[PDB]
């Protein structure tokens, strides 16, 4: 059973914030904050993959109070400290310039959670989510395709595979499969989580593969920015070799344009081998075995 809207917008849990730390080290573009929310009190319950709402304070241009937003859990079921006590999210500062007049616009939602101080008060709502769930397979191949914040489920997942005190806490999981992850950031200190991500990697590196498309530090072979499909093309018949297997699950959170180039890499790879892609991807998503969640 997943547990979906356990708090609703009506009557939000009132979450405090235990801590908002930077991702984005020097030399990177913007703010990405990991921000962690002590539960204890309503004791809400959510599993990897699920995303909750979160309610910032104040009107719109119309008056009316502001609505959630959602934003991807980042935490595993446990919480970062393993306790259950606690729930965690990877934030970007949505910040352009005006379409012509130029003046810096701030997004009200993550503007307010990226400044937001230890002992704050959050209204929470949800999980929700019951698309971008792991399977219970313990060896099943798992591709992670993530740009940006898209990394927070990934988050979840290779937590729960790797993570030792995961392992300790979680006898019916223990992982043995193959996991893939192609992470695609603007610059290497905008790689989200990158120590822990390459922890995990020579921790386990027969079983979690690690693939960066840094967008401003590398161009594709084509001369333009390398991003996630310039990835899969690259790799766009390892990729296709996997995702024929019935153990294999895709995820892929982010940006939607990300896809549409991913179906021409494997549409390529799977036209080789005889395959149409386009029909194939169907019946994966009939399946249940392609996981999109793109925003
Ligand atoms: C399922 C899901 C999961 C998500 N997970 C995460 C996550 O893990 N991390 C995360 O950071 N976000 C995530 N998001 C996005 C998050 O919900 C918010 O949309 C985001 O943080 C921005 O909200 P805000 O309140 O900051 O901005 P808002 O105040 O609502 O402002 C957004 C509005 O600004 C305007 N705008 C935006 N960009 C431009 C532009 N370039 N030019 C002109 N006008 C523009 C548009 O009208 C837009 O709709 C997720 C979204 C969904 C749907
Ligand atoms: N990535 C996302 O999850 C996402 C989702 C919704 C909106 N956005 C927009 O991007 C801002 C940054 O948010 P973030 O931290 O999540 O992402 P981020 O740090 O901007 O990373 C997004 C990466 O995706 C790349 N990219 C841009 N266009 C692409 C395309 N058409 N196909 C594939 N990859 C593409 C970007 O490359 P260049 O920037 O180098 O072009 C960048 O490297 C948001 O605040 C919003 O304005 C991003």
């Amino acid at each position: 059973d997943v547990p979906v809207n356990l708090y609703r917008p009506n009557a939000p849990f009132i979450g405090k914030v235990i801590s908002n730390e930077p991702l984005v080290k020097e030399g990177g573009i913007g703010i990405v904050q990991h921000i962690k929310f002590d539960l204890t009190g309503g004791n809400l319950k959510y599993i990897e993959g699920q995303s909750i709402g979160i309610i910032p304070p104040g009107v719109d241009k119309n008056g009316k109070p502001e609505k959630l937003r959602l934003y991807s859990i980042a935490s595993t079921r446990h919480g970062d400290d393993v306790d259950d006590k606690t729930i965690s999210l990877c934030v970007r500062q949505l910040e352009y310039k005006h379409p012509e007049s130029g003046e810096t616009v701030y997004g009200v939602c993550s503007t307010y959670l990226t400044h937001i101080e230890p002992g704050s008060e959050v209204k929470i709502t949800g999980p929700v989510g019951k698309e971008m769930l792991l399977p219970d397979d313990p060896e099943a191949n798992v591709i992670m395709l993530a740009t940006g914040t898209g990394i927070a489920p990934m988050r979840t997942y290779l937590w729960r595979m790797f993570k030792d005190a995961e392992r300790a806490a979680n006898p019916e999981y223990q992982f043995k499969g193959f996991s893939w992850l192609v992470f695609g950031v603007p610059t290497t200190p905008n790689i989200l989580y990158k120590e822990e991500l390459e922890e995990i990697q020579q921790k386990y590196p027969d079983n979690f593969r690690l693939t960066y498309a840094i967008s401003r530090e590398q161009k594709n072979p084509q001369g333009g920015r390398m991003y996630i499909q310039d990835r899969v093309a690259e790799h766009a018949d390892q990729l296709w070799q996997l995702i024929k297997n019935q153990k294999t699950h895709t995820y892929i959170c982010g940006l939607r344009g990300m896809e549409e180039g991913i179906d021409a890499a494997l549409s390529a790879a799977a036209a080789k081998e005889g395959v149409t892609w386009s029909d194939y991807q169907k019946d994966l998503k009939k399946a249940g075995r392609w996981h999109v969640e793109t925003y």
